[PDB]
């Protein structure tokens, strides 16, 4: 009747079956505890997916005017319809065009802005927070959740949740960009992917996908999920323990004066969320200091539990809907205090 757990990262990596299992907390807290990050699969089969669709988002909200990114050059795109970003999300002739007349792979920015998604979407609000796998950890007022018992001495995380909205990289060139760049968070997060998109029009892209995954270093068990099961893989994550956020910083500097920046010794490249690392680079991070971290790919349904203080990147497959909440465990709470 499905088993409790498997391994993926080649043992490295805690996968939950069944996400309202009222034992995870056994299997769980041990990997927790040593700063793992861990994944849990079926969240989708807990939700109402007629809440979750791009159509449905257009038409309910689309007057509202928005920021978008164009994940390839970084450039802003200020001030247009949120319709314009969701009619394109899996027909590509619908997307904005960049001048080269190819269309554009873009991020939805802020949206729902700064801490308004309860208030915009009070239906959603209650089907995401009342199917959150380890809900004593991820529920606002969980008794694992310390956020709403600390002291002004902690950095305190947002009232969440928090969504992400992004088209899938598409190109050879693009397997080098990020959709969120290299950073990291003071405060522990679940991450759900509610929704993957995959397109029409440049239909029959699903062969640049598998040789992403590939070049991404994802394990075989990971490869084994969509030949064997057919599951739909939304995003590959690069996840680093808290313990080497140094290391990165120090190979990033090293990068940065090879490529002619005139940057500080000390300036912090992680909180610039100015980087991806591509092939090269995490090559070179394992071979030159000696730091391995874990290859994720998020299917629908997915939610990867990300520790605090541990650095993180994301690289969408298809076109992706991610919603995640903030927590603060007390495994983890040195990562949020202002003092030594
Ligand atoms: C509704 C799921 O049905 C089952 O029979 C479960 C499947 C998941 N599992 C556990 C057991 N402990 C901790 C976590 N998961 C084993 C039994
Ligand atoms: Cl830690
Ligand atoms: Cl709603
Ligand atoms: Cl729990
Ligand atoms: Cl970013
Ligand atoms: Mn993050």
């Amino acid at each position: 009747s499905m088993t409790s757990h498997s391994w993926l990262c080649d043992g490295r990596l805690l996968c939950l079956h069944d996400p309202s299992n009222k034992n995870n907390w056994k299997i769980f807290r041990e990997c927790w505890k040593q700063g793992q990050p861990v994944l849990v699969s079926g969240v989708h089969k807990k939700l109402k997916s007629e809440l979750w669709k791009p159509e449905a988002f257009s038409q309910e909200f689309g007057d509202q005017d928005v920021d978008l990114v164009n994940c390839r050059n970084c450039a802003i795109i200020s001030d247009v319809k949120v319709r314009d970003f969701w009619d394109g999300f899996e027909i590509i002739c619908k997307r904005l065009r960049s001048e080269d007349g190819q269309p554009m792979v873009l991020k939805l920015k802020d949206w729902p802005p700064g801490e308004d998604f309860r208030d915009m979407m009070p239906t959603r609000f209650e089907d995401l927070m009342e199917n959150l796998p380890l809900p004593e950890y991820t529920k606002r007022d969980g008794r694992l959740n310390l956020a709403s018992r600390l002291p002004s001495y902690f950095v305190r995380p947002d009232l969440g949740p928090k969504m992400y909205n992004a088209y899938g990289l598409i190109t050879a060139e693009d397997r080098r960009v990020g959709t969120t760049n290299l950073h990291l968070d003071v405060s522990d997060a679940v991450n759900v992917m509610v929704y993957v998109g995959i397109p029409i029009g440049e239909g029959a892209h699903d062969e640049e996908v598998l040789k992403t995954i590939d070049e991404g270093d994802a394990d075989e068990v990971t490869k084994e999920r969509i030949h064997d099961h057919k599951e739909k893989p939304g995003a590959l994550w690069h996840i680093y323990a808290a313990k080497d956020a140094e290391k990165i910083r120090e190979l990033l500097r090293k990068v940065g004066e090879e490529q002619g920046q005139e940057n500080p010794p000390d300036h912090d490249p992680i909180h610039d969320q100015s980087w991806y690392l591509d092939q090269t680079l995490r090559k070179r991070l394992y071979e030159e200091y000696g730091v391995q971290g874990w290859a994720i790919v998020q299917f629908l349904g997915d939610a990867v539990f990300i520790p605090a203080g541990a650095p993180h990147q994301v690289h969408n497959l298809y076109s992706c809907i991610k919603v995640a909440e903030d927590f603060v465990s007390p495994e983890h709470v040195k990562h949020c205090f202002r003092l030594t």
